[PDB]
């Protein structure tokens, strides 16, 4: 078969009866207010098999874990949960690799499990056999007691470097929101750094006025922290996050990053100082408390606010406006497959209350739905490529700023799927008036279009030009693809690990008042961050490139011989051309960066 | 290990200890009243795996034809179901082999729902039927034709033939019936017209009774103990008849000669010959249905399953582990409690499949099961002996008897290696009197019928008395339940050769044929439920192995692993070839004896 | 496995206890005074079999 334009369409009646069972199946929900929900789970988004058996290894591990913890603590009850855990394991390697069957292993434990983790639930020690003191909760004795919670999954090499200056710079250009960095040629009014502050951090041999005139000085602002966020308690003890503002500036003559001074609050203040590179023991909770604030904004701004959520309405408007004979819709449906699942997942467990985000991230569960909506309400659509957010940021210089893995690794990506997108939609769209005339698309640039309290995309207008449709679909394709992946898998690596980064501050302020495990979260708290994180960042189903279905077969996707034979395999050759630019640039680096890599990049959002 | 006796065991504590847990997990429940019932299922009785998947595939097919039966009446709920019943097939086939979600539970519920006689048992997991096959023959075509997805028996188109009528009386589910007499009694009085009829004028019936040539199957337990019954207000009848059989002088097989309905002379109950045409056929049709009652409950479940059941009790409470007779017993007990479980609370439980097909009130056929199991005599049941309290012994007078022919081999065969076992782990006649376990173990058994034990157990106080106990029961786990409990499957299916219930009134006959049989409702459920009880071979008679996964050998001791058995098996594989040789010149086959076929427990 | 500094390293309790049992098996003796000596040969500066053995051959052909 050949995908075609409606108007075109030989078959028009059969087409549009076909759309009819779309919206019949693809209703509306409010499950996140302001926003364009599905109703549940529609039975074609259902998860996969191969998703379940990748997604059920690791959430077994998660609860082996568990398992391993409350044998430390407490020094047969803790042996038999171990025991049908392990038996799942066996289940999913067999039971499931019957793979065409014709699920009750694999679909049943595989869901349950996953919302017992994201959802916070007392006791995700072992399925069907119907805080607690029996294993780590509480206080800390020493800063060990969080390193060794980490017995069945293994420590992120961060936890050994976190502390260093060097890694809390990487985090801005190879962590996980490696893109808030702006450059500044004046320091704004509400933070007054010093020449006395910068001479500290980048020596003798510059100035802070000399960066300022050569683009040297990058700001990072979390400014909309302040603006939605109120912080919460729990267990009657208080979880403090702050709004701060942090500078860098790169070594004269260009390199890495560098951090210089940190403000926490927004507004200065005889409790609110500017702690430096040689405070030393305030620095550090200056560093840290910078770092719970980038939980908060990268989980529920970069992550959640700015993929998922961002990337809803556009698969509910692609299944009910685009026709399966559309060739749009074979071009982005696959770039969904269990957006809706994993999307429906996080809504009614992941950031509801009682779940995961609301006991560890230090704001009320409902204000941080505003620091995300927040996001989303001010994200202009027409003008967030990535090589447009790149010189709107004024990061674009590779000289001045060399070390910056997201940018010169994203790039490249951005690059390749722009190519296969000006490829695809060439082929179908040969005159401006195909896609003026092309009637799907209108009414699903419509739905898209409309006020965002209405319920449309912040800027989506107006897709009139064969390149404003080229721009759309390359920004969908890397959001469900590389963005995403620049986010999720970020959280396993580098945001598992809770004094590198938590989603709350645990003490009053960066100015140290004693011992730094006082700063970090309680015990109970931490085994969920560490394997709630390692879930979300441990599962690489589907490739970027690899266009499939979700059935048993796996057979390819794409029909159209033009595209299968020459066009798609022109576009996984550049993908497998970048990877090896990447993994060169890789190997060179010390702060690993494989986020971009195309042989680990996911197609779709899943986890 | 060497298994012992427990008053030369050199650690006597821990053995009494292992009984004590033993008597804990094999309690004693009341599941049927006089006998002595385990409560419910005990863990290391459940069915195997092996056992499940065999069985599973049985329960598939019989449910498929049920689904192919609801689709011939009413000429998508159809194939939908008939879907989710091919998924287990092939889940079965599959998962299983990983060696219990899809074993455990389906299966079990599966052969439940078919034993139970439960409605719907089209598609598990997805929750008379006039959508389905119900109520009167159009034509003899519709019995034939529920054998849709399973093979329809070869006795379907034979058993109008006189000839096959008396080979269920050597080779049927029910060979142990006839027995030799010498002068007719005096409610059967038989003319020598009648026996003209059947044998010519070159024979008389006073040449027959001399030279032992006369045979009688007398049903006369029937009478004494069933009461007639009615399915949706029709009336079911069954008769205690009486039937003559004689062989051609010289020697042959056997041929009917007599059929007398009821146990008394009236001017309503005749004498009904070989001659007498339509009403002939329905006097043999109905001693049919009176062998379906009392092959099902006496032959069958009575004098195997509920005749093992106080001793499968005894042997775990009473024997150790380490006991010798112990690891001769249990692997010839492998799920008899877990079926005798399935029969109790399912198969003639009120509502089940033996309450609404056979004839009786259901607790009427209770008290003919306990009257046999009262009556029976234990140390005179072996199977050489019952032949000999026959008459039926003569090789060359009634030379076509397979059941006594085959039998009587592999009898020997077990009674050598019991021999064998026995005298190894008993070199004394004091070893036997000082086993305080074989003692209370004989005790239980030898308590009166009424408190729980078995008719005419005592004394074992004997290796020759052990030896023979042993050879009955390994005898009845093994070769005689084969020869009743498969026959089902082979000769039992089809509802006009044989079945639970006459629906007219007699063998004088007043119309057509196809009034005499069954509704079209519970044919179907004769057919698939004994198809499911004749369609199990599992575990094989003479190969010892256990019931977990591994599925290892049972025995430890080297003198039985490489020595003991490896003889039994030996003879059982010599037997096997002189069975199958005699077999291919048999018409009327008899496989239910042969080494192989044969299974070791009873568990279906 | 891979070192740590002190300051970066993720189980610092669990350090500090090894090294206060370092302190407990190399004690300070003055065997050769103005100096830093040790008290006896520590067990596990044990010398090697591998070095007795080279040590012995030599010795040997000595005596």
């Amino acid at each position: 078969n050949i995908p075609t334009l409606p108007q075109n369409d030989p078959r028009p009646e059969q087409r549009a009866q076909q759309l009819d069972k779309a919206r019949e199946t693809y209703k509306y929900a409010d499950l996140l207010p302001p926003l364009a929900f599905c109703e549940g789970v529609p039975k074609p988004d259902t998860p996969s098999a191969a998703w379940l058996v990748t997604v059920g290894k690791v959430a077994a591990a998660v609860a082996l874990n568990a398992v391993a913890n409350r044998r430390a603590w407490k020094r047969f009850d803790v042996g038999g949960t171990s025991e049908e855990d392990q038996n799942e394991a066996g289940h999913n390697s067999f039971l499931a690799r019957l793979e065409n069957f014709d699920e009750p292993s694999v679909l049943d434990e595989v869901n349950e499990r996953v919302a017992a983790i994201l959802g916070a639930k007392p006791n995700r020690h072992v399925p069907p056999a119907q805080v607690s003191k029996d294993g780590p909760n509480g206080r800390p004795q020493s800063m060990d007691d969080y390193a060794n919670l980490f017995r069945r999954i293994t420590l992120p090499p961060i936890a050994s470097t976190w502390k260093n200056d060097s890694a809390f710079a990487a985090y801005r250009v190879a962590g996980p929101n490696a893109s808030m960095i702006q450059r500044i040629t004046e320091l704004p009014d509400n933070f007054a750094v010093t020449d006395a502050h910068y001479k500290q951090a980048m020596g003798e041999g510059d100035s802070l006025d000399a960066a300022k005139a050569e683009g040297r000085l990058f700001l990072a602002d979390w400014k909309l922290i302040g603006e939605t966020l109120v912080n919460n308690t729990y267990k009657g003890a208080q979880k403090t996050v702050y709004a701060p503002l942090a500078l860098f500036a790169v070594p004269p003559g260009g390199g890495s990053l560098a951090p210089v001074a940190i403000q926490p609050g927004q507004t200065p203040s005889p409790t609110n100082k500017i702690y430096a590179t040689q405070d030393g023991n305030d620095w550090l909770a200056a560093k840290s408390a910078v770092q719970v604030a980038e939980g908060n904004y990268h989980e529920l701004v970069s992550h959640l606010g700015l993929t998922h959520l961002l990337l809803e309405p556009i698969v509910m408007a692609t299944y009910r406006q685009l026709a399966q004979h559309h060739p749009i819709y074979m071009l982005l449906i696959p770039h969904f497959e269990g957006t809706l699942s994993i999307n429906n997942s996080a809504a009614t467990n992941l950031i509801a209350p009682g779940g995961a985000v609301d006991l560890i991230f230090a704001g009320t569960i409902e204000s941080e739905h505003q620091l995300a909506l927040a996001a989303l309400k001010r994200h202009d659509f027409m003008r967030s490529g990535l090589p447009d957010t790149i010189e709107q940021r004024g990061v674009g210089d590779t000289s001045v700023l060399t070390d910056y893995p997201y940018r010169d690794d994203g790039l490249k990506i951005w690059a390749n799927i722009e190519r296969w997108v000006t490829a695809y939609v060439n082929n179908y769209y040969i005159s401006e008036a195909n896609v003026t005339q092309d009637t799907e698309l209108q009414a699903w640039a419509a739905v898209l279009s409309k006020p965002f309290a209405e319920g449309g995309v912040s800027g989506f207008g107006p897709i009139d030009t064969r390149a404003a449709l080229i721009f759309a679909c390359t920004k969908v394709i890397f959001t469900a693809s590389a963005e995403h992946s620049a986010v999720n898998f970020p959280q396993k690596d580098l945001m598992s690990y809770a004094p590198a980064i938590t989603g709350a501050g645990w003490t009053a302020a960066p100015p140290s008042q004693g011992p730094l495990k006082d700063f970090q979260p309680p015990l109970e708290l931490a085994e969920l961050q560490a394997e709630f994180l390692y879930l979300l960042g441990g599962v690489h189903h589907t490739k970027l490139g690899f266009y499939n279905s979700n059935s048993f077969p796996y057979r390819a996707w794409f029909k159209d011989p033009k595209i299968t034979a020459e066009l798609l395999p022109a576009f996984q050759r550049d993908l497998a051309a970048s990877e090896e630019l990447i993994v060169a640039a890789n190997a060179t680096r010390t702060f690993k960066y494989t986020y971009m890599i195309p042989s680990t990049i996911p197609m779709s959002i899943n986890i």
